[PDB]
């Protein structure tokens, strides 16, 4: 009732806005290419101007899922984007070349496609998870509706770069999805796990293997196990930090899997880790700003990157504030789909700021409990999109960031993310859900986590006709 006026008017214009932000016939990013989706058409204060892979992989799979739900007209906007990675994959840059292996970590390009040979946080390893994920699914799409050469000769051998590099390079350290913290990233572990899995499971499909997304994906898991410090997820290791971030709300939503359970190893967003780190990660933006002042542990608030941000201050993030929602969305989905609601007493704190009789116990989709808390959680999710709505623009613009003490948009302007974050977050509140990576099967953590890798195969894919 509260929002939803204004969420379907506000999706209708999240969704042109992403494609005003993908060239070549993009209004806003004029000089963009065919299938680059540049991360914001702002040019200087700050020049956004680029096509970060990481941001691009989380808009396409936003893209394909929207795509496969029914809205077809997305077809040349998603094809042009696999042309665009052809050409992208084999441009050598700073961290490296395609034949390498390394590269595929290349944080970002120019919309032209031409490296950035400027100094950056290079590399970053989840781009090419998030890009083989986004790809994998339109690559269903493509066998479940009979274009076998298109998902065989097209979309695979991108699909095979790419999942070459995770199973090499993911023991090796890099950049958080932050661009700022070296080490290892809990989001970038996460996202790196789902696309083995999915990976080798779409590779069956095309008559071929992933040999080596099969060896690495539980070791994978076994290093991700070690990001829980009973509190909370860790953001990252070698850090000063607190640990909480919203690096781990996006990991729990970006590798949420709908036909799964409240299972802690793989960290989905109704387990009680997941429910536990966000108690833990949205508190702590609570008193930090101004703009929060008088909203109790019951009601939602603006949420930030990290309370340690200093960039532009350190103000809330619109995609943040989407990620604190839609984390609460798959939980609401995924305890119908059950038909229970277990209160652990991990997550116990999360529950009791909402519901003030939350207690340990088991609480079918029947009982008195489950209906009064599942009322506290859809009020809490949409307590957050509401503060969304308070600081998007008039035309229903969202920035990257909003101010900490009066909530006005900051840095980048149009921030393709943050539509693609209103789009998912929206979805999921009309339970809408993307087809599932195979959670079921990759739930069991190994006997010992070895530090190892695997190799792939590393070749050019030449954008050759269309079939
Ligand atoms: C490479 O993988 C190994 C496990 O395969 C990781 O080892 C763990 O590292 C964390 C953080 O230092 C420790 O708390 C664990 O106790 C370690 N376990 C073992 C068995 O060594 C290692 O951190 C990984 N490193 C990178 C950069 O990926
Ligand atoms: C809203 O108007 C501003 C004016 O500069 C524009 O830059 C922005 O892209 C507009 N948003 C739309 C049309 O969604
Ligand atoms: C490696 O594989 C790629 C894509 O299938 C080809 O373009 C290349 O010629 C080599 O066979
Ligand atoms: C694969 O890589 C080669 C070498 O960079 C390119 O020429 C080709 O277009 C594709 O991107």
């Amino acid at each position: 009732a509260t929002l939803d006026s204004w969420l379907s008017n506000e999706a209708t214009v999240a969704r042109t806005a992403i494609l005003n932000n993908i060239g070549a016939d993009g209004a806003w990013v004029s000089g963009a290419d065919s299938g680059i989706v540049v991360a914001s058409p702002s040019t200087d204060n700050p020049d956004y101007f680029y096509t970060w892979t990481r941001d691009s992989g989380l808009v396409l799979k936003t893209l394909v899922d929207l795509f496969r739900n029914g809205d077809t007209s997305l077809l040349s906007t998603i094809e042009n984007y696999i042309s665009a990675q052809a050409i992208v994959q084999g441009i050598s840059n700073p961290s490296g070349d395609l034949s390498s292996g390394a590269g595929l970590g290349e944080p970002k390009f120019n919309v032209d496609e031409t490296a950035y040979t400027g100094s950056w946080g290079r590399p970053q390893r989840d781009g090419p998870a998030l890009r083989a994920t986004a790809m994998i699914g339109f690559g269903q799409w493509l066998l479940d509706n009979g274009y076998t050469s298109t998902a065989t000769d097209i979309v695979w051998p991108l699909v095979r770069n790419d999942l070459s590099y995770v199973a090499q390079y993911w023991n090796q350290t890099g950049y958080d999805l932050w661009e700022e913290v070296n080490g290892s990233s809990f989001f970038t572990i996460a996202v790196q796990h789902r696309a083995l899995v999915e990976g080798s499971a779409f590779a069956t499909a095309v008559g071929s293997s992933c040999s080596w997304c099969d060896s690495q994906a539980p070791e994978i898991l076994c290093y991700l196990q070690s990001f829980w410090t009973g509190s909370f997820i860790l953001a990252n290791f070698d850090s000063s930090r607190s640990g909480k971030d919203a690096n781990t709300l996006l990991g729990s939503i970006h590798t949420f899997d709908p036909e799964a359970a409240c299972d802690d190893s793989t960290f989905q967003p109704c387990s009680p880790r997941a429910l536990a780190n966000h108690k833990e990660v949205v508190d702590s933006f609570r008193s930090i700003y101004t703009l929060n002042d008088g909203l109790s542990d019951s009601e939602a608030v603006a949420v930030g990157r990290y309370p340690e941000d200093t960039y532009y201050n350190g103000n809330p993030w619109f995609l943040c504030t989407l990620a604190a929602a839609e984390q609460l969305y798959d939980a609401l989905y995924q305890w119908d789909k059950q038909g229970s609601l277990e209160v652990t007493d991990v997550s116990l704190d999360f529950f009791k700021a909402l519901y003030s009789d939350a207690a340990t116990g088991t609480y079918s989709s029947s009982s008195s409990t489950y209906s009064s808390i599942v009322d506290a959680v859809k009020t809490f999710a949409d307590g957050f999109v509401s503060i969304v709505e308070t600081h998007a623009a008039s035309n229903g613009s969202m920035s990257e960031q909003y101010d900490k003490s009066d909530g006005e948009q900051l840095s980048a302007r149009d921030l393709t993310w943050s539509y693609a974050a209103l789009l998912t977050a929206n979805n999921r509140r009309n339970s809408v859900v993307p087809a599932s990576w195979g959670e079921t099967s990759a739930s069991s953590v190994p006997g010992t986590c070895a530090a190892t890798s695997a190799i792939g195969t590393y070749s050019s894919v030449t954008v050759t006709s269309w079939p």
